[PDB]
């Protein structure tokens, strides 16, 4: 199935772990893909990271929002990745040329594992010109 093609490419193991969700956006808030449990989102949430890839430093003093959930933001990559924590969890997003890479993470998976597999996809996508 698609579903199946999805899962299996996002939700791939990394060091025995796995992303609890994980999405390919496009850069105009639309699915080009989304694992299983990915959350329901507003588009003001897509608005919002994209302004904070244009000018970084935007998100913070507010947090990043993501399905209406809250997660701190802490140091990413300027103009390239936004990272988020909420608890033992969190969340990597990769900008790539034409969407964005989201991974959601909990315990056991590390925060490295989930940036590393989120910036690895991102790097893939990004060398095929998206």
């Amino acid at each position: 199935s698609w579903q199946t093609y999805v899962d299996d490419h996002l939700l791939c193991e990394i060091e025995g772990n796995h992303l609890s969700s994980a999405a390919i956006l496009g850069q105009d808030g639309s699915v080009w893909a989304q694992s299983s449990n990915f959350p329901q989102f507003k588009p003001e949430e897509i608005t919002a990271i994209m302004n904070d890839f244009a000018e970084p430093g935007s998100l913070a003093p507010t947090g990043l929002y993501l399905g209406g959930t809250k997660y701190m933001v802490i140091q990413g990559e300027p103009g390239t990745v936004i990272r988020g924590k909420k608890g033992p969890g969190g969340v990597t997003i990769k900008k790539t040329n034409q969407a964005l890479i989201i991974g959601i993470y909990d315990e056991p998976m590390t925060p490295g594992q989930c940036n590393m597999i989120v910036e690895k996809l991102g790097d893939y996508l990004i060398d095929t010109g998206l």
